[PDB]
């Protein structure tokens, strides 16, 4: 059971179209695709506790968050918002955003387990990313 | 002279630089990784200057004679018309200007010292510095 251990990326649609939906300008966009193309996941889960790391070729980024209880992030593109995680159901966590400074699209992440696989997707207005992680 | 090829032997602030310029983390964290292998081919006849700067997706092929305006972009693909002058016989400073918009005061300089290239950028008060060798 759980979203805990170590995932790496199977298959990614429609991250070209978030970036354009999100305002990302061509030149991050199209330089941005190959850079993302395997990423790492190690997820910590203790009940409704997370500690996440995204690992790229470039980068690592960590974050925790309590699922109920409000905290910051950033945007895929970097952008700062408040965040709040619920479970929709046992197996999967909807996360809305909302930005700290001005307008933007609207951006949400949920992340679900389906076949001992983890399938993350990002949402900007109407378009949506999905990432599907295995374990390795 | 600054004729020759030339591959980055260090870089220092570049991403504080392009924090500096407004651009957002993911677009930096991408920007930096991409600059970060470039080579760098120098045709130089006096005042006349082609600079071919190659990336992992990105070449740009500059062309300027010290003393008259010419047409870039700055480090973060803003419109700018720019001028070389000579600070001194090792030194080409670069004003730029942007056309659309308002933003930061940007500049580079390039100085040979120790048959070294060092490439400058200037973004307000903040300055990033890669150093070149011949390859
Ligand atoms: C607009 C944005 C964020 C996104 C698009 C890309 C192309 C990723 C980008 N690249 C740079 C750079 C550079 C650079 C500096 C110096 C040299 C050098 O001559 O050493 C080469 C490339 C900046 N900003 C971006």
């Amino acid at each position: 059971p759980n979203f805990a251990g170590t995932w790496k990326m199977r298959s990614s649609e429609n991250f070209d179209e978030l970036l354009k939906a999100l305002g990302v300008n061509a030149m991050c966009r199209k330089v941005a695709v190959a850079a993302a193309s395997k990423p790492h996941v190690e997820i910590r889960q203790d009940g409704d506790q997370f500690y996440i790391k995204t690992s790229t070729t470039v980068r690592t980024t960590e974050i925790n968050f309590k699922v109920g209880e409000g905290f910051e992030e950033e945007t895929v593109d970097g952008r700062k918002c408040r965040s709040l995680a619920t479970w929709e159901n046992e197996n999967k966590i909807h996360c809305t955003q909302t930005l700290l400074e001005g307008d933007g699209p609207k951006t949400y992440w949920t992340r679900e387990l389906a076949n001992d696989e983890l399938i993350l997707t990002f949402g900007a207005d109407d378009v949506v990313c999905t990432r599907i992680y295995v374990r390795e």
